[PDB]
């Protein structure tokens, strides 16, 4: 649960069900492409998103709002940075199982096979 997940570990946790992501790049990036199963919360929008009520959650982004104690829930975009910001705004929300994969998009497709 530390503020980085790396690739290796994200992999598992993907694998086991125990990871929800979320791509934080604009939503033009991430129509575009992303890692399979993220859910695509633009870092602009993300205050709002960890604010709203749940049931409005559900209503702009289709999925369930995520739970202060949830864990493994991995920010990313294709650098590293922005997934950074968005892993710090969520922390500072409460939300303790926030953390980043630092290597990002780039290393995703890097090391794809």
């Amino acid at each position: 649960g530390a503020p980085t997940v790396s690739l290796p570990e994200l992999r598992s946790l993907l694998a086991s069900g125990r990871a929800r992501l979320f791509d934080v790049r604009s939503r033009e990036e991430a129509a575009a492409g992303t890692i399979p199963g993220a859910l695509n919360i633009p870092v602009s929008e993300l205050e709002s998103a960890l604010q709203m009520e749940p049931a409005a959650f559900q209503a702009l982004y289709s999925a369930e709002k995520p739970k202060l104690e949830d864990e493994h829930l991995v920010f990313f975009c294709q650098m590293g940075k922005r997934g950074l910001q968005a892993t710090q705004l969520a922390r500072s929300l409460g939300y303790t199982g926030a953390r980043n994969y630092a290597g990002a998009y780039r290393e995703w497709l890097e090391k794809e096979s």
